[PDB]
Order: structure tokens, then C-alpha cells, then sequence
């Protein structure tokens, strides 16, 4: 079909990104091939039937950004609740505070330590490796939080989520974390954040209702893209699903973490008090609990029943949908094969690759965001309106 | 010009500054604002503390929040806010809990996770103990509310410290001052809007003073200059809002508050407590609270190796001390109940009107009196000063 003047695979905030700003800024003709049958990637909001309570489908989504160019940017498409995100984690059958901080601190430890007092106390109990040493996650992770709370907070809930040997994850993993000396518990330590007023779903198709935009669900870019790019062989390419899947495992396969959920209405007006609940002990099945009816306060949802979502973690098999990239040096490996045979397809066939599968990259929604606003303005926008190269000076 | 006022305000809190700069813009009167203290404000005044230049609250330290957009709106036209959002914790026993009681608190205090369902039932049992009807004093009735557990630890004496007063013999509204939660939500104000001035107080307050309508005497009693201006103006009505019982020279006796004294102290840390206010709920700190000034504004840069902190001490307003909270005592009641009367024969014979917390023997926080004015200036005065409308009310 045509005419189209750019192909976008994956409706997530990568994709979308970069086709609302093509239709938008140069006026464009884009196409968006989505082989889910919704739109929005992992972002993806719908109401539960029984109770109308709005659900983040693949768990809880919390929006937030330094950049105030990217805060600018989506509040075009959506208004922002005053949303605060808090995480609080249960531990021997305990609620503790978290993440690092002196509530975390006093309730584990059994007393109150003063800001002082709590530096002191890591110190010696992360002594084993400085920070700026660390070499891999755990050695990381002790060295910021010490070997107590290490063993506590985040080596079982490491191991569900990843099923990987903790010296051989990214460093960067735990630095996700804030690590305070204040009785501050804000998950993250973000100027911008917030929920969607009329939640993602909403947010999504507002960046996608541009009419020179044309989105297609149920549609498998690897099966139409010959006969597409045929009919219009000028148009680049933006992909975002997996990289290695776009080659055919040809280097090897990545690995991938994949979830599964199970979602439960119950008789309660209010299951746990809290967003979400991490589960960070080895003797339940589940890495958290999501509660979504705390998201939004201001709607209209039932007082006396409630829906949660339970959360399990394991491998991506080839049956699978990829969720995170896990990046062991093994991966990384593979990950340089992949980024050479993606340099070389955008060379030759104008495929541009981004996003969190696209680049197997850890990426927030900001950060997607951020990096699609980047390659629009940088590499894609001076290819479709000058005709640069995409293999750029 | 100068002069020829139209109004005269006693005392330069927020509820006189707001009373003055509506008159002043809204009506175009020219008001002379009459302060006794050297400075305007009331206790809402800020300051730098002068070795670490961190601004911090002498009178008490001050936490603006309202649910009322009308208030809201007004304010900001006089200040930005900053984001904070004001959160309390809790030293007992040597720990430090989460606060105001909530999940947090229900979890840490008894050892264990408890979900809602679980909390509320656990808090209804306990609470069975005393039947409310039955309560017979503070204690009883407080018991009969929480439970005895949450009560003879977070409550009994912190109240004890603050107030000196039979908690029997105190006003149940005290207490709905705090939230009270069954989930995890330990923000210590339920209103919708709050923040810090992000120039502080003062600046605040100097905004609401600036119009050229309005003069303001500092150094300056009432009392002492009041005969002269008056009969120099003789039409100008008065909004009064220094003590009430005072105003009638004690005729009535004395009304009964409590006052706060405070220490500064600089440390030589960064970081004290690594929050803005600690409560002190045992009987082994002679203080109700420590309050650290630089937590109060993150967005600013403070010393990075010194902090101030405030201890607060609570005790009865004797004649040289500043009243701050009234402690309606039944023979307080009927005193006020005298004076009441004896101001409302004042606003008609004198043009005297009685407002705010001293006025009218009523804590008020900054966002009731700003509302409190807002109203005593739409529904008496307003219509008063423009059209000659009575100052007779109910
Ligand atoms: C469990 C989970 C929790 C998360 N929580 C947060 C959070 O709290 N805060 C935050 O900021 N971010 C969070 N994220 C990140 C967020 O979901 C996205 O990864 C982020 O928005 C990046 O979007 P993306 O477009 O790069 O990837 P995606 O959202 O994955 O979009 C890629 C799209 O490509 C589609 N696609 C793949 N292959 C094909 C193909 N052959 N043909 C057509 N379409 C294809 C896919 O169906 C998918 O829709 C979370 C992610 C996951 C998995
Ligand atoms: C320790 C303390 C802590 C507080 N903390 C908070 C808080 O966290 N959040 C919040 O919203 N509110 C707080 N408040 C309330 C806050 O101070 C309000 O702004 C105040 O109640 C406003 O009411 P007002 O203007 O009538 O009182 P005031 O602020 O007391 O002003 C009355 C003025 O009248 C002056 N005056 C009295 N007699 C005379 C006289 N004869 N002649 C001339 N002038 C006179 C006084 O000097 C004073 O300046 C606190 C109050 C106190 C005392
Ligand atoms: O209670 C927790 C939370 C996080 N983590 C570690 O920190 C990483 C990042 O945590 P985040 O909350 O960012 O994970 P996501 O929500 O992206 O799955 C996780 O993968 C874990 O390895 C942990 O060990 N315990
Ligand atoms: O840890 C606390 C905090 C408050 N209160 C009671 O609740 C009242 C209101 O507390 P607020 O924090 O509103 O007091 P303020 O800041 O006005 O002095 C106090 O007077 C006490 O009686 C208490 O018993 N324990």
C-alpha cells in the first residue's frame, strides 16, 4: 500500500515518538506496523471489566525526567498528575521503607541512626570494595548499601527477577536506585513526574492522531515489509522490536527476561495501601504486587473491591516476548555483533534501529523519548527533508 | 499622600496583611497597619540564621497548606511555592517511626506487616477496651479512639509535653489536625495545595504590605497611639488583632494559652536529622520537636558542613510570654463567652472589629486566617468601607 513517506515497526513510545514528530514537523506520511493487537508497547494502559479501575497491562508504569525538553515535550499529549512514586518492601514479613535511606536504615538495623551515624554504619559494611572500583552489580550494590541490606533488599529479589549470577549483571542496574542519607523515600530522585491524567492508552493515541499518521495492530512488519517498501522504496525505516529477532538470531540469541502476570480482583476496597509492593524474599513466586487503584485517587472507582496483579519474572524463549535485556558479558558479546549488523542494514536498507529492543538497552520511557527526539532531529529529520545520509558526518 | 486613613489594622500577621491589601486594592482606602513587635508578620516571620545564612521561622517553625483555590490563588499572587510536601516523624524509644499513624507507624510499632483490612481490625479491638461513650477524660477517650498500645506511646506524653493540661480537659478537634490513614501515605498535612514561599516568608509578607495605600508602624502599641489617630479619623473602623482580653484591659480575667520557647543551634554537621521535623514523643527530652531549617528548602544551597537546627519547649503563656496556642479550660469558655459579648457592644459602639488567633481565641493556622479575612472582608468590612453598610453581624 501507499503512499507513505517513513515506516515505523513498534507502536511504543520509541515509534511514536519519532512518527508524531516526522508527521508533525516535516508533515510526512507515516506508517506504524504494530504486530500486538494494541497500541503503546509495554506502556499499554486498559480498564479492568468488573471494577473499570484502569491497568498498566505489563505492570506498573511511573513516568519521570530530568529533561525538561522531554517533560515539555509529552505534556503536549497528556496532563501529569502530582504523583509521587513510593516502593516499599517486604522482608521477613515485614513492610520496610526503601530504597536507601534512613528509614531503611533504622528499621532494619533496629534503632534510629542519625545521618551521621547511618554513613558511618554502611561504611564499614561495604568496606569490602569502593564504589568507583565496582566492577559488576553486586560488588556495586554492596558498596553502596552494605552487605547486610545487600543480602536483605537486593540479592533474592535480584535473583527472581533475573535468574542470573549477580556478579554477572550490569553495575549500572543498582544505580537505578537512589541512595539517600535522609529519611527522603521517593523511588526516584527526578525534577518531573507523574501519572497521565487519562492514563497511557490515552496519551499514546494522542501522539499517534495526527492524520498523517496510519497505525496497524495485528500486523507483523517481517511478513509486509517487502511489498511496503516496495511500493515506496524512497521511505526509511525506524525498527524497535528486538534487534536480534530483525537478523534472524544470525550472531546468537540475547538474553531476554520476559514476565507473566496474574491479575485478581478482590473483595477488598484495598489490598496493601500502596501502589506496589516488592516482594524480596525467595519464598514467594512473585517479584511485586500492583495495586492499581492507588494510581488514581481522583476517578471514580469502586470503594469496596479492588484489582492487583501479581508479577513473575523468567527467561525469554523463542516463544516469548522480550521485556529486559540482561546484558551479562556474554550478551554483550553478542550485543556488538548485533550493533554492527544494525549499522550495516542502515546503511544499506535505511533502517534506522532504537528503543529498549531495539538497542538492547535498560531504557525508561523518558529516556526512549529522549533518544527518539535525538534521532529525529540529528539523523532522521535530514535524511526525509534534505536527503543526508543516515550514516552521518 | 499620607494620612486621612480609612482603616486602621492592629497587628501585622496574616490575617491583618490580608485584611490591609484587600482594602488598599481592592477599595482603593488608604489603611494604617499599627505592629507592635519590630517587625511585621506575627510569628510567621523568617530570618537568616546569620553563621549558616539558612532562613529559618523563630516564632515556631511554619508549614503553609490549604484545600481552598480561592486562598491558593490569592496567596500566589504575592509568592511562588516550591513542592514541598510536609512530612513528620517520630522518636520513641530510641526509633524513629513513621508518622502520623498509618500503616508505617501500625507496621513498625507492632512488629509486622498488617494490610488495611488487617490494621483496621487490629485498631477496632484495640480500641474496644473503652467504650467512646464511657470515656471519661483524654486518655479514656483517646484509648477509646486508637487503642491503648498507640495511645500510652505516640500520643499520652507528647501531649503531656505540649499542653501540660488534663487531656481530658482538651478539644477533640486537636487531634483531627492529624490525618488518619489505613494505607501508606505519611504526607502529615490532607490538604490539596501546600509548598514554601520560594523567597521565604518575609518576602511574602512584605509583598502583601507594598501597595503605597498601605502604612505600616513597627515599634508601635495600639494602645499608646490609638485616642489621637482615632479622633483624627474619627470614621476609620478597626480591625483589631492583638489578645482579646487584653483589649478590655483583663476585665473579664485572664485567658488561658500555651507558649512555645525555642533554641537555635548551629552544628557543625551538613545533616542533623535528615528531615525537617522530628517529634520527641518520650518523657526523657525535656523538648516536644527538633526542627533543621535547611530541609525545609533542598532547592537552595546551604553549607554543605554546618545546619541549624531549633529545639521547641512548650509551656504555660505566663504575662511576659507570647501566647501561641489557646487552652479552653470551661472557666476559659466562659471568660471568652464574657469578652465575646464584650466585643460584640465594642463593634457597635466603637467600629471595632476582632479577628484572627489572638482576637478571637482561636488557633488558627495561615491558610484559616487568610480564609477567616477573606470572609470578614467579603460579608462586613467590604460592604462597610464601600458602601457604609452596618458592622453588626448575627
Ligand atoms: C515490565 C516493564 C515495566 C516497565 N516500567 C517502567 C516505569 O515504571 N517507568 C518508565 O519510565 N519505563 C518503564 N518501562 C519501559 C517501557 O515499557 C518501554 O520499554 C519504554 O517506553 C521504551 O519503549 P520502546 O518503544 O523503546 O519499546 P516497546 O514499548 O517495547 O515498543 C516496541 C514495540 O515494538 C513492537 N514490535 C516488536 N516486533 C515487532 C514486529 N516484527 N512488527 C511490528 N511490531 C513489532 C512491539 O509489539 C512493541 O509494541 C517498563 C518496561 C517493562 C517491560
Ligand atoms: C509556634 C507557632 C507555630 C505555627 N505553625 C504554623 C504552621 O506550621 N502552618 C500554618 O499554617 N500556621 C502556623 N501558625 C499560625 C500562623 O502564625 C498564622 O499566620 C497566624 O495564626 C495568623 O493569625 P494572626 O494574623 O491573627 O496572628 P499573628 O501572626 O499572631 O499576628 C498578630 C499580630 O498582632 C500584633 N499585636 C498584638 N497586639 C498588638 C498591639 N496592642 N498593638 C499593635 N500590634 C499588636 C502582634 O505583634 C502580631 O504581629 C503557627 C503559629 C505559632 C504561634
Ligand atoms: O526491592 C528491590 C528493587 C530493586 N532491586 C534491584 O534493582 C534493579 C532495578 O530495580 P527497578 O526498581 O529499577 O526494576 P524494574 O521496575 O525496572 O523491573 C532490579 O532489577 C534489582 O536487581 C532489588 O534488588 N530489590
Ligand atoms: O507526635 C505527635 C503529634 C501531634 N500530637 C497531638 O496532636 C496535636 C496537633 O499536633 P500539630 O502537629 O498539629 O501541632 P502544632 O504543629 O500546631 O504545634 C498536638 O497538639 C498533640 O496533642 C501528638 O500527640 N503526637
Amino acid at each position: 500500500t501507499g503512499n507513505f513517506d517513513l515506516f515505523v515497526v513498534g507502536s511504543g513510545f520509541f515509534g511514536l515518538t519519532i512518527a508524531e514528530r516526522a508527521a508533525t514537523q516535516l508533515g510526512k506520511r507515516v506508517l506504524v506496523i504494530e504486530r500486538r493487537p494494541h497500541i503503546g508497547g509495554n506502556a499499554y494502559s486498559e480498564p479492568e471489566p468488573e471494577t473499570g479501575i484502569e491497568v498498566h497491562k505489563y505492570g506498573a508504569h511511573l513516568f519521570h525526567t530530568s529533561n525538561k525538553r522531554v517533560w515539555d515535550y509529552v505534556r503536549q499529549f497528556t496532563d501529569f498528575t502530582g504523583y509521587q512514586h513510593r516502593v516499599f518492601a517486604m522482608h521477613n514479613g515485614q513492610a520496610y521503607q526503601f530504597p536507601m535511606g534512613l528509614g531503611l536504615v533504622s528499621q532494619f538495623f533496629g534503632r534510629y541512626f542519625s545521618p551521621d551515624e547511618a554513613r558511618a554504619l554502611i561504611a564499614e559494611q561495604a568496606s569490602e570494595i569502593d564504589t568507583k572500583d565496582a566492577k559488576n552489580f553486586e560488588e556495586k550494590a554492596i558498596s553502596l548499601v552494605g552487605r547486610p541490606l545487600y543480602e536483605a533488599f537486593i540479592k533474592h529479589y535480584t535473583a527472581k527477577q533475573w535468574q542470573t549470577d549477580p556478579k554477572d549483571l550490569p553495575a549500572s542496574n543498582i544505580t537505578r536506585l537512589p541512595v539517600r542519607y535522609t529519611f527522603d523515600n521517593r523511588y526516584f530522585n527526578d525534577t518531573y513526574e507523574g501519572l497521565p491524567v487519562e492514563g497511557y492508552t490515552k496519551w499514546l493515541e494522542n501522539m499517534a492522531a495526527d492524520e498523517r499518521i496510519e497505525v496497524r495492530l495485528d500486523t507483523d512488519w517481517f511478513d509486509v515489509r517487502d511489498d511496503l517498501r516496495a511500493a515506496n522504496p524512497d521511505a526509511p525505516v525506524v525498527y524497535t522490536g528486538p534487534l536480534d529477532r530483525y537478523f534472524d538470531y544470525a550472531e546468537g540469541r540475547l538474553g531476554w527476561r520476559t514476565l507473566d502476570f496474574e491479575l485478581e480482583v478482590l473483595e477488598t476496597g484495598d489490598f496493601q495501601g500502596t501502589p506496589v509492593m516488592n516482594y524480596n524474599d525467595l519464598d514467594v513466586p512473585y517479584t511485586r504486587i500492583h495495586e492499581f487503584r492507588h494510581f488514581h485517587p481522583e476517578r471514580t472507582y469502586p470503594t469496596d473491591k479492588t484489582v492487583i496483579m501479581r508479577e513473575y519474572s523468567r527467561f525469554a524463549d523463542n516463544d516469548d516476548e522480550p521485556y529486559y535485556p540482561i546484558n551479562t558479558e556474554a550478551d554483550r558479546a553478542v550485543l556488538a555483533a548485533y550493533r554492527a549488523r544494525a549499522k550495516a542494514e542502515t546503511a544499506s536498507a535505511k533502517v534506522l534501529f532504537g528503543g529498549r529492543l531495539g538497542t538492547y538497552q535498560y531504557l525508561d520511557m523518558h529516556m526512549a523519548i529522549a533518544s527518539a527526539l535525538s534521532m529525529f532531529d540529528n539523523v532522521l529529520a535530514p535524511h526525509l527533508s534534505e536527503g543526508a545520509s543516515l550514516v552521518t558526518e
